[PDB]
């Protein structure tokens, strides 16, 4: 069992005093950053030289070098892409912890696959939105927030949960919704989700409706509003009553239909596909192949995004969607 | 097939003409309100009362089912789909005059020839892609819905600009109209929702929430991972496609989604919705659905049943109670 957590349960202002320093100032780390300052916490960003640079100081923020803004903080929390985590980390962050300080992430990948191992003397937290930072900012700023999951992998000061629980509290989560976990869980999970379902199963499975439509002579227009761009309303009422409103809202035909195809077209095999899906993630293959192909220089993300932007739903979408305001 | 807006609707089709629009749920509600918004003269055909009523209340013309056909040129059917053969024959087939115009919203009926309209009648559809709420709020703020628009059987000459002026009195002809037929409407929209966003899209979502669970992974984190999150990823190919949806997400999640989706949605599991589409095209389903409605549901009652209880459902309505927005 797991309760959802708030405010109120947030025990301790762990990040009373701290010294902050996020790495990175992407989307994440500018609403990790601009959330937690109006918060009413002491922030500063952490980032080799550039835009980011130029805007974090153009933001009113103390901006230094990943190294320097290490040496200084006491909460390090990193937000940069998982591919370049390690190397950053090795080179400008390591070096430059002390005993008692705490390192934090938003995806639990390096940290759970043990591409990056922090010293026993510090702590490492996480707080996972579940949203994209312009969310994350945008939320806050309106007066609520993005719900997260906090999780703790080491901890050596014995505060490391309640300052995770604070920072989710600081970047607005604790306004909306708690959840415990832990690296794995968090990981593991994220993971499969993505690939199996919201992402890849999603997709995958949104292409397949078209190829059959298109295939079998239906005009390729018309499909794109059957399998794709209809699927916001559903999305939508899921999203806010489950199931349960979907099927409500749609026709008894649809209702039906959904009941008796559903499964036809996702079978005991597809789940056993799924499987198969989720022990490449639990035994670490899936994150090799992920990190090797971004040491040999990307060929195979190369290749599927090449492949991707050629797709004809993708062509047809792009023309239909200039057509329509 | 090209997109096509008020500009293409060439003949105010509809001028002169005494409209009734049979049914008054959500859809009936939509199309009467907008059409009589867009200056049109607009009674309602309905059983008593609860529905009568709130038709007479917002100060429709409201009259029996038979007696609105009696006093109408064009008759649009928006009432469900099970039950309109049974309505047609006994209270509108007889009260249609020669030079007449019916019409749907969808093709079920008319294309698996549940009902035969005579041949001095016109037939025709104007389908617009979204729910009546949707329809008539899109409307309202100046905006629509896209739809389709289909002739049948067209006796007067005058069928697709009477279909057309319609799509155009409802809003739709604001943000793209597209041209098909009764035939492809109907198959292309039964198999959409059949195989992708409906039936294909709850039943991978459940799978994958059964994996999670079944493998020892909490149930709320599993809830967010395949349902919760769905809807960020759907927003962004709603609005740029698969490329923005990418674009938008971590590399990792990317990667994951070229290398997973492919191994989840198969070659087989195109075959299966291949057999899905078979039988909208051979009218098995067709068969089966009207069959269950004249059996008092049986089926679509086992199966609202069953869903009830899904954990996916519990779970996630005890959280959506715990999260307010």
């Amino acid at each position: 069992t797991v309760q959802m957590e708030y405010e109120k349960d947030v025990k301790v202002a762990a990040l009373d005093g701290k010294k902050i320093a996020v790495i990175g100032y992407g989307s994440q780390g500018h609403a990790h950053a601009q959330n937690l300052r109006d918060s009413g916490r002491d922030v500063i960003i952490g980032v080799e030289p550039g835009k980011s640079f130029d805007k974090a100081k153009e933001d009113g923020f103390d901006t230094y070098t990943v190294a320097e803004a290490t040496k200084l903080a006491d909460v390090i929390m990193i937000l940069a892409p998982d591919e370049i985590q390690q190397e950053l980390y090795e080179a400008e962050i390591a070096p430059n912890l002390e005993a008692g300080n705490a390192v934090g992430f938003a995806h639990g990948f390096n940290i759970h696959f043990e591409f990056i191992k922090v010293p026993a003397d510090v702590d490492v937290f996480m707080c996972a939105p579940k949203g994209p930072g312009h969310l994350v900012r945008r939320t806050y700023e309106e007066g609520f927030g993005v719900p997260a999951l906090y999780a703790v992998y080491q901890d050596a000061t014995g505060n490391a949960k309640n300052i995770a629980m604070d920072w989710c509290k600081g970047v607005g989560a604790a306004r909306v919704g708690l959840l415990e976990t832990t690296y794995k869980e968090e990981t593991e999970e994220d993971l499969f989700g993505e690939q199996a379902v919201l992402c890849g199963g999603l997709t995958a499975l949104i292409e397949a409706g078209f190829e059959v439509l298109t295939e079998a002579g239906y005009a390729p227009e018309l499909a794109y509003f059957e399998v794709l761009h209809e699927m916001k309303l559903i999305v939508d009422l899921i999203y806010e009553g489950g199931f349960k409103k979907m099927r409500q809202s749609i026709s008894n035909t649809a209702e039906y239909g959904d009941y008796v195809s559903g499964p036809r077209v996702i079978t005991e095999q597809v789940k056993e596909n799924m499987k198969a899906v989720l022990a490449d993630i639990q035994n670490g293959k899936f994150a090799n192949d992920f990190v090797n192909d971004y040491k040999a220089g990307r060929p195979k993300l190369t290749a599927y995004r090449e492949q991707a932007a050629n797709l004809e739903i993708e062509k047809v979408g792009a023309e239909l969607r200039k057509a329509m305001p």
